[PDB]
């Protein structure tokens, strides 16, 4: 029981000796040495029960209050641990295998806690406050980090750390998990190889980016390839491989390199494909002339429901760009561009699923016309409460993209995965 | 009428002994030590008749108007007291069993109102005016503060304080009332249990945020709720409940927080189940979003009359989104999210009951087909002047949740809620 | 405009506004153009169906050719149908003739109505029975 004291002690001694108004001053080594010769000092000066053990871990927490995450680094700690959520100061849940369970952990005060997550999101350049109370962020460690500050929260701030694994999946692990049918696996590997415009939409956590990944698989090693992205999520095997990233402003709102600037830039560095890791602004229109002016093979992904939402978006981001295009000028881009939306998304029980293997076959008045190569028919649910279904192809014989998949040598590939999708 | 007179020249002896203007010195507790025994000096010094008790009456009275909540601070106390409401400085009434009522409450002037105001609208940091008139807010304990200016308000400064109204109705009193038959209530024992995602219906003060409230005593505590709302008025028992709160724009249109972007970013928060306050605006399509990408359980209250008529609202809220969706993509969002209606209504002679407990089967055509578990059917009318009813079950014996809720064990208390139901 | 409906519609019931308008008609063609001019993007039904859940009666005055000033309509916002919404005249200034003097005659009459739209929303009150009298006596002309 003594710690509490312990600490709320130590720390006022600390700060006596070495403010938080001297930061930049005693840096981190410096720090790591006088504050420990202060608490060392203080456990002689002022008796406490705390040992040489106790004195060296207050020493450590004095450490972590001037360069840590407070009680959040014995969880980040672990890798067993797959999220943390704060839920104000005084309940911190985490979720072990699977299950979520309440932890004996306790920040100081709200404080504390809006302190720390201030911190948190401030890895990327970003802040949270009563400003803008609501901030989603990713960490350069692999996990995704949410946070809601008090104005909104009644609780206190609240905080989501979702931990995602490492390891990505390949085709092969697609395929185990009836995620897509083999044939539409070939299918996807014809598409891929075939250097066909795909747009892959789907909703948060629905797999975008994992599908993304198995997708560049099937890129030819010998072809320049250009990621662009936020976060350096992809993982591609090919020698010849360009991996570009955003750079955030800085706290003082200049120096900033948007995912626009970006994709202008790749088509300087004449690539034979660019990767846009996620659409999200106005870049969806230079990638698009990236599509269309001889970057064939061009993949992006965005945040849609379905096809005709991802469209909708696409148009949407268009026009914030604030070009002066007319709807149907718009249209006619996406529908010359783009040759394929791959449609993930997650189903009523929580797994995932590729939903839909869409095609922009044209334009027609001023809605864009698509055809579905496969399609997802869910016919119930097991006794396991899971939803069933299977991945039907609507028989189509004669994709839009046969020209290049002939051009290639796969068309007959392409024509025994379709035959064979059909003869069921 | 000395006791003016004595409070009064009191006042003026303590300000000339005691300064308010004094402020960081004898501060709250040095003031009311100082106050307390200027007081008593006065007491003599200004011979005043009050005794022991009016002395100390005077003693505590000048401790409240220099520091507290002036004449306010004993309907604050009160706990039957629902509602505050002061318009101008001289005619305070209060809400007591829900009767609205006028009291004895007086303030010195409207100057005396205003500074009162101003202290009360700075506990959450925010300030009223002349500059800025108009200021809501949300006290820590749960108490609502809405306050109008004298450049707006002619009579002076109106200000209305909504306490949290902590005691609401479980189910078993909707039962007493004879709003919903036993039977009824256990089907809606097992609906929540089950986690069917479900929309209240209903007209305005039908009665719906009570029986949202109520379903939510169903929830396993070990699911993660996260509760949107506009003011707070659920009040779950749960333990991993997280609140969050809207925030509207202030008057020059900044800073706003709508219920859309709430609901969008508890998709990121990994929930287990979203209960959105009201659906009114564009919110909708996420919510239902949030009901197809395997947040089972979540809920929502609307405005409408009957079930087809809340779906015919559900789809103009979609599409007032500007999504982009033709109408049958709406309709099969709809009837793949949305699992269990619950209509509720307040009927001619002052009532309320639930008069549908509807399930959405499927699409049929063009147009969504639903299934009444119940039905409350209006007979006639008592020669008192009531409404008399009976609620039956339409037969339907298996319902379409079946299998959910099998899955967890409750099979056995849906069969005999609804053989009861048609056991009469 | 919008607001107000919207205060109407949620519990606020006994509202009440005034607008510009000729005829009640007109007042209800005025008050969607109003609700658009808010910019929140809702269709014209929407609009139409806000307007007959909100309002209940709209009373309309006007200033006669020779400058006098009748009540000329007691309407109801009765409901939608199609995409225009209906109304029924509980009373009305039917135009005669003129005067010697150049002035306007009319009388007031009921249209006979006997159970208007806010038949329920009286009785709540216990005025069922006034409202009763006051129209067959109207419609005993
Ligand atoms: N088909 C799938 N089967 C199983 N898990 C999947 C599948 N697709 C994605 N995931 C899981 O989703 C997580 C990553 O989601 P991701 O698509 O990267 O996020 P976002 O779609 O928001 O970019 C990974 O942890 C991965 O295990
Ligand atoms: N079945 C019922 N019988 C009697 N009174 C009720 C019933 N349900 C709710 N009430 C009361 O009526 C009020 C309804 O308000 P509320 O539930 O907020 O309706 P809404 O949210 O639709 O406006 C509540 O204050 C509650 O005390
Ligand atoms: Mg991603
Ligand atoms: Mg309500």
């Amino acid at each position: 029981d003594y710690y509490h004291a312990t600490k709320t002690t130590i720390f006022n001694a600390l700060l006596n000796t070495i403010d938080l108004s001297q930061l930049a001053q005693l840096d981190l080594k410096q720090a790591g040495e006088e504050i420990r010769d202060i608490v060392a000092e203080l456990v002689a000066i002022k008796n406490v029960s705390m040992s040489v053990a106790e004195q060296e871990h207050l020493v450590q927490d004095i450490i972590n209050d001037v360069l840590g995450y407070g009680p959040l680094e014995p969880l980040l700690a672990r890798d067993d641990i797959a999220d943390i959520m704060v839920n104000g100061a005084h309940r911190v849940f985490i979720e072990v295998g699977g299950k979520v369970q309440l932890t004996n952990v306790r920040f100081r005060d709200n404080l504390q806690l809006m302190n720390i997550c201030q911190r948190i999101v401030s890895q990327v350049g970003r802040r949270v406050d009563e400003s803008s109370p609501i901030c989603d962020a990713r960490l350069p460690d692999g996990s995704r980090v949410n946070v809601i500050a008090p104005p909104l929260a009644l609780d206190g701030p609240t905080l989501t750390i979702r931990k995602f694994k490492k390891d990505k999946l390949t085709m092969k692990n697609l395929v185990e998990f009836a995620s897509i049918s083999p044939e539409g696996a070939r299918v996807l590997g014809v598409i891929g190889a075939c250097r066909c415009n795909l747009v892959i939409s789907g909703g948060t956590g629905s797999g975008k980016t994992t599908l993304l990944n198995t997708m560049t698989a099937f890129i030819d090693p010998t072809e320049r390839v250009v990621t662009c992205e936020d976060a350096a999520e992809l993982q591609l095997q090919q020698p010849h491989v360009v991996r570009l990233e955003t750079r955030p402003p800085n706290l003082e709102g200049s120096g900033a390199v948007t995912m626009r600037d970006l994709v202008k830039n790749c088509l300087r560095m004449r690539p034979e494909r660019i990767i846009v890791g996620e659409v999200r602004g106005p870049e969806a229109f230079d990638l698009l002339q990236a599509m269309n002016t001889g970057h064939d093979g061009s993949m992006g992904t965005l945040h849609a429901n379905s096809p005709r939402e991802a469209i909708s978006r696409i148009e949407s981001m268009i026009t914030m760009g604030g070009y002066g295009l007319p709807s149907k000028t718009i249209k006619e881009m996406i529908v010359g561009s783009v040759d394929v939306i791959i449609q993930a998304a997650r189903l009523r029980d929580g797994s995932r699923r590729i939903t839909h293997i869409t095609e922009v076959v044209g334009l027609e008045g001023d809605v864009i016309v698509t055809q579905d190569l496969f399609v997802y028919e869910i016919t119930g649910e097991d006794e396991h409460g899971k939803v069933v279904g299977k991945h039907r192809s609507t028989g189509i014989a004669r994709p839009r993209f046969w020209d290049r998949a002939r051009y290639y040598g796969l068309e007959r590939e392409l024509a025994e995965a379709l035959d064979a999708a059909e003869a069921l």
